[PDB]
């Protein structure tokens, strides 16, 4: 079960997203999405997708319908049957990733953080919980 | 612990302080402090200090060699002879304290955030983990 839920004052420099959860034996990818509305076809400003499929972790932005330039993390920090924990934390410049006890990677800004509305984590992942600090 | 860390960058808003550790059976009291200075005696932009004996959270800043006016939390998010973990989060703001899975106070700025170069645990606790992202 997808978590999928609004954010009534946007986020903010210093915002900081927690998601603990567990990857299934037979997952292949999920994501973290961070949207600029309501729709399926809405803006991301963030894409977190790591795919166990592929052995990849791929972050990206959607904008007018088009995912964009495709960025990729350092190996894959993540594991078919074992859990995690992931920030995301909305810095000025950008955001930043950290999977277990390090710093993952950096995803600049192409949309404005003002722009964000709403938290999306689903695909093939159970969940603990997921926070908005 | 006393963990002492420089933060040569300094902090700019979107910073995480992470401190995972245990409280002690029959600990009083421990502190972080997020100091203006490589030394010890320097100004304090946030004093975090929980208080197992008073049960009480107080926040406050020390300038010139004096306390300002104290902050307190709501009640004690910590228990002795059990591990915690605390996310102190950088902001246009101020400083959000992170306790479990629960925020648990916004400190605002008096000092500068830019002035913020030294992280210092100490008291009773028992350290497994200070990070900075
Ligand atoms: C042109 O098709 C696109 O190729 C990308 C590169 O594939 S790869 O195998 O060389 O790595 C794919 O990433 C892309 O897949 C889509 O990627 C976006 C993020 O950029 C998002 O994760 C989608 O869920 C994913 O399908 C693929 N696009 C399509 C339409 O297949
Ligand atoms: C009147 O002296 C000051 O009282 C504060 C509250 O007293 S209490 O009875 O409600 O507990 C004390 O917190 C304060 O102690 C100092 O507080 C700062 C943080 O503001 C810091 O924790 C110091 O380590 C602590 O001594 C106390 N002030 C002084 C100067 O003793």
């Amino acid at each position: 079960v997808p978590h999928k839920s609004s954010l009534p004052e946007g986020i903010r420099p210093g915002t900081v997203l927690r998601i603990r959860g567990l990857v299934p034996p037979n997952a292949s990818r999920f994501h973290v999405n961070l949207l600029c509305g309501e729709e399926q076809g809405s803006d991301a400003a963030l894409h977190f997708n790591p795919r166990l499929d592929t052995s990849e972790v791929v972050f990206n932005s959607k904008e007018q319908g088009s995912w964009g330039r495709e960025e990729r993390g350092p190996g894959v920090p993540f594991q078919r049957g074992q859990p995690f924990e992931v920030l995301i934390i909305a810095s000025d410049d950008g955001f930043k990733a950290v999977v277990g006890d390090a710093q993952y990677h950096h995803f600049r800004h192409r949309l404005p953080l003002a722009r964000v509305r709403l938290v999306e984590v689903g695909g093939d992942v159970q969940l603990d919980s997921v926070r908005i600090f």
